[PDB]
């Protein structure tokens, strides 16, 4: 992240960076996690692993939004699905969301809001995705290839007429 733009690092041990006041980006968060999660305002919690946050999060006053999924399998209307509700969550407060290692997964969906929602360049999403220090290329090939493969002008054009 030597690109101020990138997210910003905040809990390197949970691969936790910030993207914007209302939105972080992380892998599986535990226990000892909720008290920063906490300060940071965090209203929402979503999950694109089948884990329950719920364990880890005891009586966290925060909604939790189960999105389980595979990247291998994501698709355009998966993509929009998450995008709006991400965005809905937005509205509410702020949001966290993760999968496993918070680099595939995340990685992907944070690729997309960054081009549909925020508009960056395709290009630029990926550079921050790849080299962003989430991980290495090696761990984020499904993620990648998505990325690659979508249409950033139609996904742009379904979001607005949502």
């Amino acid at each position: 992240t030597r690109s101020p733009a990138w997210a910003q690092a905040v809990d390197p041990s949970i691969n936790l960076y910030r993207m914007s006041p209302t939105l972080y980006r992380s892998a599986l968060p535990n226990a000892q996690s909720v008290a920063l999660l906490q300060r940071l305002q965090v209203k929402t919690v979503v999950s694109f692993i089948k884990d329950d946050d719920r364990a880890w999060l005891g009586q966290a006053p925060v909604r939790v939004l189960s999105l389980p999924t595979h990247a291998d399998r994501v698709d355009d209307a998966e993509v929009l699905s998450v995008l709006r509700q991400l965005q809905a969550a937005e509205r509410e407060g702020p949001v966290l969301m993760h999968c496993k290692h918070g680099n595939n997964r995340t990685g992907l969906f944070a690729a997309m809001y960054r081009i549909v929602v925020q508009g960056w360049d395709k290009q630029a999403a990926l550079e921050e995705m790849q080299h962003g220090g989430f991980g290495d290329e090696d761990d984020m090939r499904d993620a990648s290839a998505y990325v690659r493969g979508a249409d950033v002008d139609g996904l742009r054009l379904a979001m607005a007429n949502g």
